[PDB]
RNA sequence: CGGUAAUUCCAGCUCCAAUAGCGUAUAUUAAAGUUGUUGCAGUUAAAAAGCUCGUAGUUGAACUUUGGGCCCGGUUGG
């Protein structure tokens, strides 16, 4: 079972998720139907403030329009078994290196895989539940930056406690300072 | 400027400027932001075409690897 639940079994933490999947497949007649085709490809543990840490798994792309139908449900379990845990589903993607003008040809570039255009998409997923109502940029006389992202004020009490994770998150795969907030 | 009564003509004194050199004519440069790339002007002083379309010419919105770590590291100053 769980080197079929997984694209690949190198390690046990995947492991033991992959059997908390199986376990939950079992526990309700509708789970059985829904998960049995999903799968994931690696797990990446990552520490933040007030001791907890992020479960950040990751996702193939095409099937990532599947999870949304049931990462309620997922959440709410997995952060049982893992007790004090917060869990995060993220699709995986390329980005390819921009060419040089003394590079040999290839294929033209597709703009999905640009630096820029990916890094907007991992955000977007993060807070998965919400939708992003506005960015801001602010550009500080100490020569540094902070993007400030706005959030729709729906369903918010899902994610509501998570603000902290996902700026330590972020900064990990990126560099960046974000900070978030809710317009009334 | 000069028609008597001359600070301007003519002469005599005195004085000034450059000086082995000084003056005149013609051309050209600066002065000239009176040819304007730097850098002009066009209500009333010279100068916006009766009006619109349109070829050559001149000109044309934003976007694609950014940020963060670790070594070596030359020059100058204390």
């Amino acid at each position: 079972p769980q080197a079929k639940i997984l694209s690949q079994a190198p390690t046990e933490l995947e492991l033991q998720v992959a059997q908390a999947f199986v376990e939950l497949e079992n526990s309700s007649p509708e789970l059985k139907a829904e998960l049995r085709p999903l799968q994931f490809k690696s797990i990446r543990e990552i520490d933040v403030a007030g001791g907890k840490k992020a479960l950040a798994i990751f996702v193939p792309v095409p099937s990532l329009a599947g999870f949304h139908k049931v990462q309620t449900k997922l959440t709410r379990e997995l952060e049982k078994k893992f007790q004090d845990r917060h869990v995060i589903f993220l699709a995986e993607r390329r980005i390819l290196p921009k060419p040089s003008r003394t590079s040999r040809q290839v294929q033209k570039r597709p703009r999905s895989r640009t630096l820029t255009a990916v890094h907007d998409k991992i955000l977007e997923d993060l807070v998965f539940p919400t939708e992003i109502v506005g960015k801001r940029v602010r550009y500080l006389v100490g020569g540094n930056k902070i993007q400030k992202v706005l959030l729709d004020s729906k369903d918010v009490q899902q994610i509501d406690y998570k603000l902290e994770s996902f700026q330590a998150v972020y900064n990990k795969l990126t560099g960046k300072q974000i900070v978030f907030e809710i317009p009334s």
